[PDB]
């Protein structure tokens, strides 16, 4: 069994389209950690919404209805397609399509189009993904722009940046959407994640998305890299245990700096206490150890 | 030596952040093929401005200056650092920043923009490559933006959604900017690409920029995709000799469909003839298959 050997810097989140830039641990009282992107099993078996390439995260294509002239100027209704272009089809196994966000926000980003005749327009656009039209499961996502400049009929694409936030748009990583909208309740999750040994904290990898409007830090946690969701897959390899010790070294020196607990859910637990950083030299990595079991003791960090 | 086994839909193009569209081959008479992203050799050396981070690719990180008065509403003046955050050191070998774009057009996406109190902004950007100011090897970069919504000190963020075309901004993915500014030339350049052998062409992997204004088919070439260039970088395996036979398998029927020859440089050669997609089984993918010599023949399509 192996890890890539990428450094943090090196590496992308699994959450949103953006590099990681700490790792980073905290408690999480009285929240359900269920992220849908960026799951996948140590024997390489993707769950929730994941998709492989990082480019696809938060990301959508499908084709531009009409404009809703009734609804807050420029509203848009869009027809979802999957990333690779065929129909969403609801009674897939997923929660959503591949690329759908997995967080609560008013996601900032670009709509863009291009014609059969090869004309092309793109301007920016917010999607709210707390609002109860917002129906991916289906095929049903509004997003609201500032130009009157999209063409009926015609294929969108949205690139996403960042988030904005408000007083009526708060950003809430960890509260999925509902999927089917409305009162439609989630299905097919990936399961939730937690620590299962006293003293431990899942280790997340954090990045801090721009924001287009309003106070954030964009902080958003991903359980691993993208890059790692992609090795696990392709090695399909078989979990020997349900826990790979897996130990962060400094290359410079050979030394390791601290270690962790793989969790064959695809997640990383550390002994470690409190919601901080975990500050590391810029070249260190983490490599297979050996497989244990969850009753092993961590060092603490 | 190994290669990823990703399916071609499940590659990321190297020189824009997008997946891969289709396999692509073309003669390309009268072009010095130099493309500066996606490069490495099969060794493992990144070449020119090749980031490791694929969501980065044709982005980039910097101070916002000021507005430029002068210019068209709105251009403003950047002062680029390198997408790890360090200062851009322009005596680094490289023929620009890390991510910089390797192609000559009005690119188009979003800057962004967070304040010291966390308060945060981001409105559509143009930026000019083939301007003569466009100078990002010495940091100097300046992008036109309809907003006057940007604070001048702080941080931003450039990310890419795609490129527009008129009437002053052509779209020439195989002409590099002169990332010095002005009448200067490039240095450090990832060297040019070309087939040495009767019959051989190029093998490109081809994906289709988003537009934001004009006619366009956003079509642009990259040599391997992010994986593969990840994937070696990290292996730093030794090429036993300068071309790397691959073998084209389609799972489906276990069987080999055609070969390319890897070369170190790290570029495919096929034995084709003309400008087209090469259509494949959808789970095809790349196998190694040998090391060979320079004048291995390669059998047609």
């Amino acid at each position: 069994f192996t890890l890539p050997v990428l450094k943090i810097s090196e590496m992308t989140n699994s959450r949103f389209p953006i590099p990681v830039d700490q790792m980073y641990t905290s408690r999480n009282e009285n929240i359900v950690v269920q992220p849908q992107n960026g799951r996948v099993t140590l024997d390489g078996e993707l769950q929730g919404t994941t998709t492989l390439q990082p480019v696809s995260i938060c990301g959508f294509r499908g084709t531009l209805q009409t404009r809703l002239a009734d609804q807050p100027n420029y509203t848009y209704q869009v027809h979802l397609e999957n990333l690779d272009g065929s129909p969403v089809d609801p009674t897939d196994e997923v929660p959503a399509p591949l690329g759908t966000p997995d967080f609560q926000a008013q996601l900032f980003g670009v709509i863009s189009q291009r014609s059969s005749d090869n004309a092309t327009r793109a301007h920016e656009a917010r999607v709210n993904t707390n609002d109860p039209t917002f129906a991916p499961q289906i095929a049903q996502v509004r997003f609201k722009s500032p130009s009157t400049d999209f063409s009926d009929n015609e294929p969108i694409k949205f690139t996403p940046v960042g988030i904005s936030v408000d007083s009526q748009n708060s950003y809430n990583q960890w509260l999925l959407p509902r999927y089917g909208g409305h009162l439609t309740n989630n299905t097919h999750l990936a399961p939730s994640v937690s620590p299962m040994f006293p003293g431990e904290q899942i280790l997340f990898f954090r990045s801090f998305m721009p924001g287009a409007g309003g106070f954030t830090d964009g902080a958003i946690d991903c359980l691993l890299p993208q890059e790692w969701v992609a090795h696990f897959y392709q090695e399909a390899a078989t979990a020997q245990t349900d826990v790979a010790l897996i130990r962060f070294v400094n290359p410079d020196t050979g030394r390791v700096l601290f270690e962790g607990k793989l969790h064959k859910q695809g997640f990383i637990t550390i002994s470690n206490s409190g919601d901080h950083p975990i500050v590391m030299p810029a070249n260190g990595y983490f490599r297979f150890e050996a497989w244990v079991k969850q009753f092993y003791s961590l060092a603490p960090v």
